[PDB]
């Protein structure tokens, strides 16, 4: 007896019935313990001693007992333990070798983790995959990964090591072929790594989430090529209240927090300070076997970001027989800064980009639908290369409403650069556009039109304060064809401006262009008393419908006429009145109207 | 001694003292063991041998069983094992029999569901409320249920079982008078039911919330009647961040995910497709005991869908002795979308519905004080049944601003249906009409005023691309009056439109009309050489306070007037000029405007 | 054996291995028990034996043992076990002395309390600060808490006992120089407090978050001087998904919900009942040790709100050596009215507040980009003291786009009190203004424009329903300077008022200003027939650029002019058509425009 009771199997052999209820069952006190499992249930050697962890204590193989067993059973949730440290030291074997793989995660085996998990120094300038769901080294040929959650107050540490080449990658979390799996509460910090979560693969996945999380510091060096803290490949799946930091000066440069990558994703509540870009809103051709061609229901909302580059990034691309197509997309209700810099001193500022495919095509997009309303936007007064829109690449439509944008361009593309087909690009009036660059615009337009085409857009400028050192409100170069489409500047703070819309190949003439703007006219009267016609000098108003008066009479005498209309020759005519007969001669500024 | 220790009380007369410190308390074993509960302290025979959980065992007694325990010491959380499917084969006893319950829960007493719990056969064709927290088969004359908690990565399964008959009712969980209760990370799944839970009775609970839960395919046959997956029937209570799908083809006509009927409840961040309709947002008289007549403070917000019929429902109604009304309500952030599907094959698409009540009638409604903004809608071109909003029901005030609507209609209402009271309806300018149905509207009116009258109203209609198919943008039939309101078409892609406003009723003309749209107007002038009037041939004008023209002038001898007024006959009249003398006669697209 | 059996270290002799299985570590008992604690294992007196909780027992000292100890060993989780309430009935000693503290907190030791926590009599009229992180009584010189999470279904309860003096101060949880720590799912109730949750000190701390709890009666007597429930004064910090309500009258008048006062802070999702002010937005110089000068990214988003006086107060001010200041706020998605309450009873009703320094000043703050779009408010018609913005000090910039504002006043100050100095108020045409106090603004106006200045801003004014008990729509005193501005009112539901716009000191006339707003002018033509001048009788109108026709012509024999323009000495001329001769003479509501 007293040798059972001090055998492993002595907890089995003692009694127990819960707080003495007669009607419960009668167990054991093994039963009970049973109900739960940890990691020191696993962390033994061969003779079934603990072991206690350690830096110089591998972890890993335990780590995996442990979760190979649970497994077995049907699953459950293992605890690593508050208030030590679990270092993990070698490669996991078998399907995730291809993956670089540390630890396999198994189905319905949870992962409450509230002590911390750090890798030891054998990791140093290699590649790793801390924890991996797929089961194969060729993911289409894994099995999935189900019900799988990782949860605590812990942490995984990433011990600081650079990456040592940059072809190399490395990752925390690999879910794989993931539905209803999440990662819940985690903090991970201090690494130089290409993803901190991946959800599904290549849109095989479905209700994957990562919430509440916290990603401190993980791009540390130049070696890092590139960053997604978490990449979401699988539709129904998305990233809420979590907080995503970064230091480094390489982070800046190359970092993103959150990819969305297929359908009915989002990313919400979150903030974000440090990185390059916000959010990638993309459909990959090479990533759509498992949920199909398009990329729709995509939500970015009530998000918090410091970032260097762009906010939002959109784009869709095509391979030899699969193409990309991207719409139905809301940004809204995100409040955005671009972080102190330099002009030009890390990828030019945007709220949001149009981007070219990968190769540089901007030729392949299929990008519509696109609503992007309530947001804010600023960034300081110096950098020159900001913009609410830098529009890279064809566009198939995005629609801008009651925003508030606080930057030096509101539309940009470069000139000589890509020359994207654009249609359906709709500004609307309620776009509240800032002062902060105010008189530093000299050279530049504020809505400057390099694409190769215009069509079916509305562009309706209102400026809320002065700026007189701009070129123009808006610019079309000759190249850019504009048609079935209508451009506004509202008169408010541009009386001194000498050029408000311009169209340096006349196109604002176009059968089914609507346009109004101001402009400086000097005219001429007819000598007669009374009703008496005046004339612009300039024959360059044949395209406008009807003019009006926007400076007051100084005179007695006469009055010009308050309302104009054109002649064939390109004149402005209206009708005033001598009081006194006299030719007169006035410059007036005109609101100019066609078809408005 | 040994006969002790393998006894039921064992566990009672070992020592502990937790981590060895000599400053803690001096237990037992079976104190510890006591600090948790299990379904497993319960599952056992009348001889107290635990029973294994399976398809030929059902466990609700033994469930009933830890309930009732734990409630009898002031609550706690009993625990549904991981790696077990637990398996309910019988209906539950007492109070909970009125409502088919197979489970009573009770105050304080959480459940942790980390298995799985399934409903037997014997339930097939059957009605069950799988967990009920009323105490009486009378609602009314029930106790309440307080600080009840279900949560956990497990699962309710519904067995799959089709519904015997219509008028038979199933649900997952129905609170009851429920206050500070909810149920949080849960997928309910595999069912034929009414509802998946619903939260408080008749307006009697607070603070019941349920939150990332998921709901999969919950409606399976054309038996079933109705289907909302969650119902909130108490207030300051809400549903977020959860997942809602359906496959059937008989959820897209019956299914829909949320009904808000008390005030101070919301629906966020949530995920819908499959399903007829997205939330009712109601106040039915006929619950209106617990909370008052008033549902305020109702919040649709950030959610993603799709949809077959209508996203949100709005809606009050009475009873012979309790008026119910409905009025501060925001609908915002939304991205919505009508499946595919043919016209008219499913309930009418819509973004908001004004519906009409339970019995049709449309002159009971008190609907007021609801703000729609930054939502995205589309629906596909093929999709005549659908609009931005279907008015169907007296209302009494709603504001759209910043929303993109890309659908078939903007306003809408059946003709020779229902004939709405409208006050109070505000169509901001800043709300962009999308194109997917361009060249789809022949003989059809993209605000369709099918109205008894319209007071207090706004339309200011803004197109974005041209639709030349369409009867008018909007039009009001010579049944529906129309006063103190402002309706106005931007010129922008109208100038090929025969129709732009029509007034079936010549309404326009009325004192407290505020209006302008394009017109083609025929004028002839006299033949004075100099300042010249030119008058209208038709003498439709008589409501114009001024008309400007929206035409060039091809001439070069002479030239119509800018701007016009009217005269008593209803001729328009401007003064143009002469070059030369001659009578003209031109024809003219106008602004025309009505004290604006 | 017997004895060591029955000792308290018997469970360390009896073997376990988990479920039977061979490749696990070979444990004892007293290991697996070793996972968890509660306050069960410190809650014993000197001998060990446990001691029962309840009013006659103070757990303090227990409580700080459990905390102390799991400290000691780096952290864990302690269980406040359910089914018990456990009180607190004396001081803290040490470093939370200076803080009226109970218990001390201590980093890396969560609390998850699943049980009651009420405060004994012997608080009764004393301060307390339930539990602190502070390890100092001069916060200045204490150390950090970090990584302390309070959790559960459990309750703090605060006994119902009043304040004894209104110098006091009384909390619930002091997180102190906090750095990842939170409260989730607790309930707060039944106090006098002057906050329940305080995050961080000064700016020092980061990751501070309160989420799904609730706050229950928290004031309840004349004797507070003050109360908000959470004030959040660390960086990377916010309030999710919380309930807030009070009962109190006392709360009306000076309860607010949630305070953010450091950079990169939030509040979302939460819904208010019963309380004076929804939330502070500032930037309190005393407070910019930390986290530097400036409050920036301050989110404001998707709350629900019943307040009796303002809803957000923004803010900033100064010391003798440091100045704050306050930019890139966002405040959206919110639905809030002023609850059913006479007129002048609860400090002054407004949606956003601009509020002066708790000396009163208001030439110290730095308030500028802020964007407040498509939230909803609304208060009751008999509630004069109700405004969209109360603009009462120094403001640099705020933007409303797309809101819904159904109150007395859009933007309001009190005439004769603070003369704030105004910059880029931008006001867009997308506000709606709601028609609840139609009828009962006799003396008023709707933007009354009680400021020292005027510069870069916005209002354009539309209406929805008419109010002709208005006195105006917008008034700028003859005190208030006006430049460089756009102020414009829609003509619709304004024919018959007789004042739209009033500009005291003839402001309007500003080279930099751009107006327009409806006048009815007197107009008299000379004799001759056909073309033909009108003249206006009235001399004011050297500022107008242009005018046209609002009114329709009842005549036959004439024509007045539908534009006109100015002469130097203020009469507006036009020219009309005078079929047959004759002077003429009529009266006509004209649309006014100056530079627009
Ligand atoms: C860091 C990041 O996410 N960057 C974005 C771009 O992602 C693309 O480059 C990445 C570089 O790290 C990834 O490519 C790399 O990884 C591939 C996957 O690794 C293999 O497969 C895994 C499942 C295994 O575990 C690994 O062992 C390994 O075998 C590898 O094939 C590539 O060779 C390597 O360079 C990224 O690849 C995706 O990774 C996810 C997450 O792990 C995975 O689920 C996918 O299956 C995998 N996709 C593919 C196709 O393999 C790769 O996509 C991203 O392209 C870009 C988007 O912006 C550009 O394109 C837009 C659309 O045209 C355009 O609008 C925009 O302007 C462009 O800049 O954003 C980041 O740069
Ligand atoms: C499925 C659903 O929710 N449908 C919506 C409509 O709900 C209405 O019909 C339902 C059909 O299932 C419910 O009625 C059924 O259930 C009643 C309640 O069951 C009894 O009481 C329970 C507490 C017990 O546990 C049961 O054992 C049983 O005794 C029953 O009385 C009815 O006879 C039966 O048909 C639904 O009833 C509500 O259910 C909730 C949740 O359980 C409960 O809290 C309420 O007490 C109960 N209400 C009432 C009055 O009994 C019933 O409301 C819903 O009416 C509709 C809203 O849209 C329409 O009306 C709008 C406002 O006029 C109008 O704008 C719109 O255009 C209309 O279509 O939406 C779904 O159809
Ligand atoms: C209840 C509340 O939060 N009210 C808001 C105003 O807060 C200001 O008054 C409070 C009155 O309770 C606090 O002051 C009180 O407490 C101070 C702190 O206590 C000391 O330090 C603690 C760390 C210890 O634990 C305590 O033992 C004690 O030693 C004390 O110094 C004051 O004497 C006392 O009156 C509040 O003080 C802040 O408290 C937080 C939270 O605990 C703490 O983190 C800070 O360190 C502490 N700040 C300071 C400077 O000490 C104090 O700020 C708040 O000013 C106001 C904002 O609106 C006004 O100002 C706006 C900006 O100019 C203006 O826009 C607006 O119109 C104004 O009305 O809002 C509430 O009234
Ligand atoms: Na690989
Ligand atoms: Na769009
Ligand atoms: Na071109
Ligand atoms: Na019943
Ligand atoms: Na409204
Ligand atoms: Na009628
Ligand atoms: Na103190
Ligand atoms: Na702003
Ligand atoms: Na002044």
């Amino acid at each position: 007896f007293r040798a059972i009771i001090e055998s492993p199997e002595g907890a089995g052999h003692v009694g127990y019935q819960y707080r003495r209820n007669t009607g419960s069952t009668m167990r054991m006190v093994s039963d009970v313990l049973d109900e739960r499992v940890s990691l020191w249930d696993f962390h033994c050697d061969p003779s079934g001693n603990v072991i206690q962890p350690g830096p110089n204590v591998d972890s890993r193989q335990y780590l995996q007992a442990a979760i190979d067993y649970v497994s077995s059973n049907g699953g459950g949730t293992i605890t690593i333990p508050a208030g030590y440290t679990w270092y993990l030291g070698s490669y996991g074997v078998g399907g995730i070798a291809g993956h670089s793989g540390i630890i396999q995660l198994r189905s319905n085996v949870n992962l409450n983790i509230e002590g911390r998990i750090h890798l030891s120094p054998f990791f140093d300038l290699k590649p790793f995959q801390v924890f991996v769901g797929f089961d194969n080294g060729d993911p289409a040929s894994s099995g999935n990964l189900e019900n799988c959650h990782i949860y605590g107050h812990g942490v995984v540490d990433f011990g600081g090591y650079e990456f040592g080449a940059s072809s190399q990658l490395r990752n925390g979390v690999a879910f794989g072929r993931s539905y209803n799996c999440s990662v819940t509460g985690i903090t991970f910090q201090n690494g130089d790594v290409t993803w901190a979560i991946t959800l599904g693969w290549n849109g095989y996945g479905s209700n994957c989430y990562v919430r509440k999380c916290r990603f401190i510091n993980l791009v540390n060096s130049s070696v890092n090529a590139d960053h997604s803290t978490v990449y979401v490949n699988c539709p129904y799946s998305g990233v809420e209240s979590c907080y995503f930091s970064m230091s480094s000066s390489f982070a800046r440069n190359i970092a993103c927090s959150v990819a969305l990558h297929q359908h009915d994703t989002f990313y919400r509540g979150s903030t974000v300070n440090g990185y390059c870009r916000g959010a990638y809103v993309v459909m990959h051709a090479a990533e759509a076997a498992g949920a199909g061609s398009y990329a729709y229901n995509m939500q970015v909302e009530n998000n918090i970001a410091v970032i260097y580059g762009q906010f939002v990034i959109l784009g869709s691309d095509v391979t030899a027989t699969v193409s990309g197509h991207l719409n139905d997309v809301i940004v809204s209700g995100n409040i955005v800064s671009i972080g102190e810099r330099a002009a030009f001193s890390a990828p030019f500022g945007a709220f949001i980009d149009i981007g070219p495919d990968n190769s540089g095509a901007s030729n392949v997009q299929d990008i519509q639908r696109v609503l992007v309303t309530g947001n804010s936007f600023y960034a300081p007064a110096n950098i020159t290369d900001s913009a609410a829109i830098t529009l890279r690449a064809n566009l198939n439509g995005c629609t801008f409403i009651a925003n508030n944008f606080d930057c030096r361009y509101m539309v940009y593309n470069a000139p000589g650069t890509t020359s994207p087909v654009v249609q359906n690009l709709v500004w609307d009036k309620s776009n509240v556009i800032g002062g902060t660059h105010a008189n530093q615009r000299a050279g530049q337009n504020l809505f400057d039109m390099q694409f190769a085409s215009v069509v079916n857009s509305t562009i309706e400028v209102q400026l809320s304060c002065e700026d007189l050192s701009m070129f123009s409100c808006i610019l079309f170069p000759a190249s850019c064809q504009l048609s079935y489409s209508k451009i506004t500047v509202d008169s408010a703070w541009t009386k001194s401006m000498s050029n408000t819309a311009v169209f340096e190949g006349n196109q604002q003439a176009g059968a089914n262009v609507y346009v109004s703007y101001p402009a400086t006219v000097n005219l001429t009267s007819y000598n007669t008393q009374g009703a008496v016609p005046f004339f612009s000098t300039d024959t360059n108003y044949a395209w406008v419908t009807s003019a009006y008066s926007l400076s007051i009479n100084e005179n007695l005498d006469f009055s010009p006429p308050a309302t104009y209309t054109n002649k064939a020759n390109g004149q402005l005519v209206g009708v005033g009145y001598n009081e006194i007969g006299g030719v007169r001669s006035v410059s007036v500024r005109l609101m100019l109207q066609r078809q408005v």
